[PDB]
DNA sequence: GCGATCACGT
DNA sequence: GACGGACGCA
């Protein structure tokens, strides 16, 4: 483009409006280089380097200015980046990245040229093809990356209008500009804040674990043969299938199935399938959750600063990642001490957790009005033995732990839109008796029956399905011939509108616990999300206020025909936030 | 540099 | 044949 190379700032470039590009090349953007700026205005077009404009006063000032508008894409990378550098970036009208993950989230547009496709805009360069892939990734001069942000700037320009437009002819435009993009700088401050992890005493868990994995690899290598990679799918089913000959029960594309759920079947036949079981679970510890924490913890802060991606997932979701927080072990308790780790950031502070129950078929009550799941949370029942009672017929009473458990795995099959041989899989049970319970449950959920029909119906008119804050999930496939691909698609068409729905909440919910936090003048803070649960810190002498504030918030976030229930805990440690 | 397999939480 | 971090091979 036509555009200037800047050796100073301007009053020209300080404009009431303007698209902005900050450039960070990193994909962790965590106290990681500016390479450049660009800025595009009603004035021009300019390339400035960043040791000279943010070390100057009033680009700084415009910066933090909430009056002067700029239109970004990934405002969040560069408010983050900026962060680090002391410097608060406010106006921000326009995302152009959370705009076109609102207009398609399958598409997954990760730069400005991925956006600007979708809008036949192609007069800038993807950045892979600028910087490179993986190792040989690397910074451009400067005449090369001067071109290339002027370029993303100038198309963040001119795609703003029909970028709205067509948010606003979707009713998504208060999705953009009052949802996501406010959510986009709670998720900022989150992750900048980041989490205290104790690393002495995740340390002295690696240690642990690695006296406890080289106990269990030895009397592997005693029961097998030989010596072998355990963590190999391949290795290991030579040593099962082969060696020691066990029953194979289930094929892979490119060999025999060594999955947890086959291990268990196969236990009773030899000594060393216990001890593969015992294996994976502690190599799982080691390897993603301590060895990760421990390699991307801030060795000067003791803080590990995730990245939470807002526009990735088809439901509406986020995701978290280096480190993803968001599977941290619970269930088993071997795994969940590994919460003892996650600490608040300063003394006297205190970790507290509130998290949602049942949203989601809360959340599918109301959109199918089905009278006997409203009232089941209406009367705030457990929804597990409620569902046993009525798929099984029985009363409370006759309600055993394993019907208990078949219901709830339906109900998690309902909350999730799994297939039948998923829920057949994990029910340990034939595709057929999974889609008789299925069956079941429409029976006394005719409601909700209703409404899978009428979705399905509704996705294969309109193309697409919405959730109650007009997210959008388009749905091609709902009219394949191929029957997996097409009974997928019908899944997600019943599926989107529920979890899309509780991603929809829970967002709205930390904009208003945001203002609620400031307004009521408290320290807390939120430091993570996790589906549909929040976490937070807080002086130990502010618990009491958000055990009455914090659920609250969460449970007014929306009206529904039922209500929302909150539950929370606090304590020392995220492990003892139960 | 990739494709494949397994496993964690919600 | 829901979704979203970490051998094999190359």
């Amino acid at each position: 483009m036509a555009f200037t190379l800047a050796d100073r700032v301007t009053e020209e470039m300080l404009a009431d409006k303007a698209a902005l590009v900050v450039e960070v090349v990193e994909e962790n953007y965590h106290d990681a280089p500016i390479v450049g700026i660009a800025v595009v205005n009603e004035h021009g077009r300019f390339f400035l380097r960043p040791e000279t404009a943010l070390a100057d006063p009033q680009f700084v000032a415009w910066l933090g200015d909430e009056t002067k508008k700029k239109s970004m894409f990934d405002s969040k990378r560069a408010a983050v980046a900026l962060k680090w550098k002391g410097i608060e970036l406010c106006g921000v009208s326009f995302d152009l990245l959370l705009a076109a993950y609102l207009l398609d989230p399958a598409q997954g547009v990760d730069d400005v040229a991925a956006a600007a496709k979708m809008k036949q805009y192609e007069a800038v360069r993807p950045d892979e093809a600028v910087y490179g892939k993986g190792a040989k990734r690397a910074v451009p001069d400067e005449p090369v990356l001067a071109e290339h942000l002027v370029r993303k700037a100038a198309a963040i320009w001119a795609l703003e209008r029909p970028f709205l437009d067509e948010l606003r002819r979707n009713e998504q435009d208060r999705l953009l500009v009052e949802l996501e993009q406010p959510l986009s700088s709670i998720l900022a401050e989150m992750e900048f804040a980041g989490v205290k992890v104790d690393t002495k005493r995740l340390e002295q868990m690696g240690e642990e674990l690695a006296e406890q994995l080289r106990t269990v690899e030895q009397r592997i290598y005693e029961l097998a043969g030989q010596e072998f990679n355990i963590n190999s799918p391949k290795q290991l089913g030579v040593i099962l299938f082969e060696k020691l000959q066990l029953p194979v029960l289930k094929k892979t594309k490119t060999g025999y199935s060594t999955s947890a759920d086959v291990l268990e079947k196969l236990a009773p036949y030899h000594e060393i399938v216990e001890n593969i079981l015992h294996y994976r679970q502690l190599g799982k510890l080691q390897s993603t959750y301590i060895e990760g924490l421990l390699k991307v913890v801030r060795p000067d802060t003791k803080k590990v600063h995730t990245i939470f991606n807002q526009a990735l997932t088809q439901t509406g979701r986020l995701s978290s990642t280096e480190p993803n927080l968001q599977n941290i072990p619970i269930r088993l308790e071997e795994g969940r001490k590994i919460r003892q780790a996650f600490v608040p950031s300063e003394s006297d502070w205190l970790i507290f957790a509130a998290d949602y129950s049942q949203i989601e078929l809360r959340v599918l009550a109301h959109i199918a009005e089905d009278d006997n799941l409203m009232e089941a949370f209406r009367r705030d029942l457990d929804i597990h033995t409620k569902t046993a009672m009525d798929i099984f017929q029985v009363s409370e009473d006759e309600v055993t732990p394993n019907m208990r458990r078949q219901a709830k795995a339906v109900n998690f099959g309902i909350v999730y839109g799994i297939s039948d041989y998923g829920l057949a899989q994990n029910l340990n049970i034939s595709r057929k008796e999974a889609a008789e319970f299925i069956e079941r449950y429409f029976e006394s959920f005719p409601g909700v029956k209703r409404y899978m029909e009428n979705i399905v119906q509704e996705a294969k008119q309109k193309g697409y399905v919405t959730t109650l804050l007009h997210r959008r999930r388009y749905l091609p496939d709902i009219t394949s011939r191929n029957f997996n691909v097409r009974s997928f698609a019908e899944r997600m068409a019943m599926n989107t509108p529920i979890q899309g729905s509780a991603a929809d909440i829970i967002k709205k919910a930390m904009i208003d616990l945001n203002a609620r936090l400031k307004e009521e003048r408290l320290q807390a803070r939120l430091l993570l999300q996790v589906h549909d649960e929040l976490i937070l810190e807080a002086p130990k002498e502010e618990m009491e206020r958000l055990c009455r504030l914090v659920p609250e918030v969460m449970e007014q976030a929306v009206t529904l025909r039922v209500p929302l229930k909150v539950d929370y805990h606090y304590g020392s440690t995220w492990y003892d936030a139960k």
